[PDB]
């Protein structure tokens, strides 16, 4: 399967760590973003909103990286652990993927990319999103071990994917209890981990 | 199942047309956002991200509009019609529910919140973000009538939800013919089409 990817970017990261948990080797090709590769017809035929990640399963095109996850899962998983059959543990598992993307992430890329990209001033009023996005998290972890549940799921790697981001961001976590137990069980028992905190380190360099 | 909504909202509206196409009648609970209802120590521990749309389903508290709509077709449909089983064809109609949550919808907020809900002036090249977000989706629709395949999915109720929005904020529709088309059957075919509309009218007071 082709990966469509750069190593610092948190969705490419989140589906480059499913792939580990599951015992898969993409076959890796980075885009040059930069240099408008994913602008030009053959990658548009491909993924006509020109974004990574993008996965290429034999003719089957697909991208939104916390798709492209719960894909691996549903179709190459041996289990269903990683993103289980049961509707209300799904459901959990769904809304904290939508979480991940619309509130914790979209404070990330809403605060720094302005900076790191645009070279704009920081704004204190959208740090405040961040903190709020913290929060949230930290009260959806209060009794459980995992993001969504008590073992390890798609929303734990998607959202540790935004969280190690976050941490080479210079982000305190230390100030969500919560949120920094859950972050320190899962690098060492998230699959990929090592591969996504190298990718996070070549992200760093943009700060 | 407890539902706590406003009909004018976007994300309540899919919620609805979904529980219609699945034949089931919701307890529908409006909740007063001004107020500050949401924000009460009641509602936190039912949702404590203070968001609706908010299902209820016995002691099981769900939110994130796209996650309770998939979670009603999991549980509740006789069969997977609304949002099929095969890996492929889930994949593509999570795509589009990401789609409409992150690059649609979102376009659609930020566009014309701050002009209805704070009186700021309308920033064109916010506007040209809408014109993007149409163009991928006119794209989607090539050679297949519904958004992401051949049969209405939770995918079309997500994106109608949007786009009926934007006609009511009088958007032009029209310099997007398959999207255009894609809508005109919707009105047709979609269950709770008119519960839909009769909501977008209630928006468009905002207006
Ligand atoms: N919500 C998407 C976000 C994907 C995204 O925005 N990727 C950026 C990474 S820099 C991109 O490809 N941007 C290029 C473009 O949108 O043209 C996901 O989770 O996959
Ligand atoms: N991505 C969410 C969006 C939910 C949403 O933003 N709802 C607004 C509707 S006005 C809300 O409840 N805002 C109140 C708040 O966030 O405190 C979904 O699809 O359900």
């Amino acid at each position: 399967m082709d990966f469509y990817y750069l190593p610092g970017s948190a969705p490419c990261r989140s589906v480059l760590m499913t792939a580990k948990a599951l015992g898969i080797e993409l076959n890796k090709k980075l885009l040059n973003l930069q240099a408008g590769e994913h602008l030009k017809p053959e990658f548009l035929k491909i993924n006509p909103q020109h974004t990574i990640p993008t996965l290429v399963d034999g003719d089957f095109a697909l991208w939104e990286s916390r798709a492209i996850m719960v894909y691996l899962v549903e179709k190459y998983g041996k289990t269903d652990s990683l993103f289980p059959k049961c509707p209300k543990k799904r459901a959990v598992i769904n809304q904290r993927l939508y979480f991940d993307m619309g509130t914790l992430y979209k404070s990330f890329a809403d605060y720094y990319y302005p900076q790191i990209f645009a070279k704009a001033p920081a704004d204190p009023e959208l740090f405040k999103k961040i903190e709020t996005a913290f929060d949230f998290l930290n009260t959806f972890l209060k009794g459980h071990e995992y993001a969504a549940g008590d073992s390890l799921t798609v929303a734990d790697l998607a959202l540790l994917a935004s969280v190690s981001t976050f941490e080479v961001a210079s982000f305190d976590i230390s100030k969500y209890p919560n949120v920094a137990k859950w972050y320190a069980n899962l690098k060492t028992v998230a699959p990929g981990w090592e591969e996504n905190w190298a990718g996070c380190l070549e992200f760093k360099k943009y700060f």
